[PDB]
């Protein structure tokens, strides 16, 4: 890289665009710029996340189906995270998702940023804008966009994607949505929610929103000072993650320790979000997780998020409120209002979930 590129990447004021870490990584710096150093710790945990087989889950043989339903129910209660295998998503499609996204991140910055973002429109390539000097930046580049419903797709964003990536993403969206609905429907059965009689789970997600985050984590020279994706719990319904290459990075919090997730070949990693925990009246758990970086290999992933529609009324499903499981969370806000409230929230204090507790 040339000296002007270096200055553009490193001499950053508040209000400037967060720079590309894939570009920063080419500078091969001895120490990472100060903004990537995490300022404010749990130990590492061979206990691994459960595996759920979708063929078993959908088996026409009731004993097979019931066993897998017990496994799903267990994983959602006790782990909040599970791998899915025999998931029905064609191997060729998965290969194309991997190759086209690898292809995409290997394009020039000019080619990755052809979409003209509207003021306040944060979709496409980019982590956003620098907020303050004490803001910590993730060691990661991102491409984020809404994928369902169709009218939430930014048409000019979609038109500026390479054609094979766009077509593959469109197919992947459909398969991810189908898979999410298989899982929502089975979670509803595991919870004994009679969707015909009462306001259940699946009806909230069937016409809900879907979004994708494509993530590129370059190698980092000081991987014990930086983070790929800061510790968080997912806000919405069900997340389905594909790890694109064989580089480990995803870690989940279990009993005050960090546990590595090594995705299986031909597996997706699925987790419960905060809104899903609420809807289940705390029976299913949304778990803290993070992505770490390393000094030798880039890591890639794509996460597909399945959330309520913006006007879905959120609360614990009524048949899950019982004398043995009393109502833990408030009811009655729309999903869109919860999203907006969480953006402000309270500077100091508690998690979104704890803020919603009765
Ligand atoms: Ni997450």
């Amino acid at each position: 890289s040339n000296a002007m590129e270096k200055a553009k990447l490193m001499k950053l004021g508040n209000g400037m665009e967060i720079p590309s870490v894939q570009e920063l990584a080419k500078l091969t710096l001895a120490e990472i710029p100060s903004r990537y150093v995490c300022a404010n710790l749990l130990p590492m945990g061979h206990e691994t996340i459960p595996v759920i087989d979708i063929e078993n889950l959908l088996s026409p043989e009731p004993i097979i189906g019931k066993l897998e339903l017990d496994r799903l129910h267990f994983a959602c209660k006790e782990w909040g995270f599970f791998q899915v295998v025999n998931h029905g998503v064609d191997a060729s499609l998965v290969d194309s998702v991997k190759s086209e996204i690898q292809g995409f991140f290997n394009l020039s910055m000019d080619e990755k940023t052809k979409y003209e973002q509207e003021d306040g429109d944060v979709e496409g390539f980019g982590q956003g804008f620098i907020e303050s000097e004490d803001q910590t930046l993730d060691w990661a580049d991102i491409f984020m966009m809404f994928t369902l419903p169709l009218h939430l797709r930014k048409p000019h964003l979609f038109s500026k994607l390479p054609v094979p990536l766009r077509e593959t993403i469109e197919s992947y969206s459909s398969e991810m949505k189908k898979l999410s609905m298989v899982l929502f429907n089975k979670m509803e059965k595991a919870l004994q929610v009679q969707a015909a009689e009462i306001k259940g789970m699946s009806e909230v997600f069937i016409d809900g929103t879907q979004a994708m985050r494509m993530n590129y984590y370059p190698p980092c020279p000081q991987p014990n000072l930086a983070i790929g994706l800061t510790s968080h719990s997912d806000f919405g319904g069900l997340t389905i993650l594909l790890q694109i290459n064989e580089v480990e990075g995803l870690q989940i919090k279990r009993e005050g320790t960090w546990i590595s997730v090594k995705p299986l070949p031909n597996a997706f990693v699925v987790n419960v979000g905060d809104i899903l925990e609420i809807m289940t009246n705390g029976i299913y758990h949304s778990v803290d997780h993070r992505a770490v970086v390393n000094s030798t290999n880039e890591r890639l992933s794509i996460a597909t998020f399945h959330d309520p529609s913006l006007e879905s009324v959120i609360g614990p499903i009524s048949s899950l409120i019982t004398p043995e499981t009393p109502a833990l969370f408030k009811s009655g806000s729309t999903y869109g209002d919860l999203v907006e409230e969480c953006k402000t929230r309270k500077l100091d204090g508690k998690s979104f979930l704890d803020s919603m507790r009765i």
